[PDB]
């Protein structure tokens, strides 16, 4: 009774291995799942290549923002037209059985996928820093004039290997991107990744894409969230155990600083007070990244004691640059132009 038989109750399509479409695509298996839809590999025989379809469900307001990713990406692939900016790539559109399908090129898993396969022991820092180099790259590349794009989602999932044991990747996933000046919501990010503005209800720009690769190059290399919020009151504080209180002048044009913080008469800020007797974070700015990364005693845990290509040297390079990813003030956090200048991409 949805959609004649076609969907389920939570407005997807109904996904069956093997269905042919339109005469032209074979349905070959689910492969992705997300709150936009469903991503499936397919078969064009038409172009005779394996592609991904992105299905979004028959939902009005899921269908609305994708046509806002549509244009996005259409756009961002012409001026692409090499494929060397980090983008996937749109190669049509159509409906069918009321859902807006896009089909993409065909690509491997993920960076949590990556993860996973290490049992969470986290990437090298050599692997890291070819991540974070492209990342910067295509940061740079959205941060055009012409294009100035806010991406809004970027996660470990939403970063796609082009092969599963080569390091070329590309981001995908523009359903809650906006360009400068065109933002619609204020709940926007995925939690880990949610930047300080974000959560504090502060109007945005491209720097929160650059907030959420800081955290999400800590995580692959240590192999788990660098702050794992389990809702946003819990995810401001886990941010405040390694970075401190956010300074005044943020905390001063915050509508939402009341959610987390107090001002004092003397004008400073601290953490809302808790209830007497409840002792659950570490205090501010205690929980050092240098720490975190195991900068002088051998990596995250440990666990890089010995090898090559982590260095303490390497080490602090990478922390800096982590650091000045995670600035709390946008206007001051660094930008994609001069993060590929930093000395943790320099040599070899
Ligand atoms: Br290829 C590919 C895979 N997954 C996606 N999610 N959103 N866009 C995507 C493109
Ligand atoms: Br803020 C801040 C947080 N963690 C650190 N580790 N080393 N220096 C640091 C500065
Ligand atoms: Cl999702
Ligand atoms: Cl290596
Ligand atoms: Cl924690």
């Amino acid at each position: 009774v949805y959609n004649d038989g076609y969907d389920d109750d939570n407005y997807d399509y109904i996904v069956k291995n093997g269905e042919k479409w339109m005469d032209r695509y074979e349905i070959d298996s689910l492969i992705g799942k997300g709150s936009f839809g469903q991503v499936v590999k397919a078969y064009d025989r038409v172009e005779q290549e394996w592609v991904a379809i992105k299905i979004i469900k028959n939902k009005k307001a899921f269908l609305n923002q994708a046509q806002i990713e549509v244009r996005l990406l259409e756009l961002m692939n012409k001026h692409d037209t090499e494929m060397k900016y980090y983008i996937v790539h749109l190669k049509r559109h159509f409906m069918f059985r009321n859902h807006l399908c896009l089909v993409f090129e065909m690509l491997s898993y993920n960076l949590y996928d990556l993860l996973r396969n290490t049992n969470f022991r986290g990437v090298s820092l050599n692997l890291t820093r070819k991540f974070a180099q492209q990342m910067c790259t295509a940061l740079l590349f959205l941060a055009t004039p012409e294009l100035s794009i806010i991406h809004c989602d970027l996660k470990p999932e939403n970063i796609l290997l082009c092969n599963p044991k080569r390091s070329a990747i590309k981001i995908v996933d523009f359903g809650s991107s906006c360009q400068l000046g065109q933002r619609i919501y204020q709940y926007i990010q995925s939690r880990f990744y949610r930047s300080p503005e974000v959560l504090l209800g502060m109007p945005y720009d491209l720097a929160i894409d650059m907030w959420s690769l800081g955290c999400i190059l800590v995580e692959m290399h240590t192999g788990e969230p660098l702050f794992s919020g389990a809702n946003e009151v819990d995810q401001m504080n886990k941010i405040v155990e390694v970075l401190g209180i956010p300074p005044a002048h943020i905390l001063d044009q915050a509508p939402k600083a009341r959610k987390f913080f107090e001002k004092l008469p003397d004008g400073t800020w601290n953490l809302k007070k808790t209830k007497d007797g409840k002792r659950e974070y570490k205090p501010p700015g205690t929980r050092k990244l240098h720490n975190i990364l195991g900068v002088e005693t051998g990596g995250p845990g440990g666990r890089r004691a010995g090898e090559s290509g982590h260095t303490v040297a390497d080490y602090l390079k990478f922390k800096d640059l982590i650091l000045r990813m995670l600035d709390y003030d946008p206007k001051t956090r660094i930008q994609p132009y001069y993060a590929l200048q930093h000395s943790f991409f320099k040599k070899t």
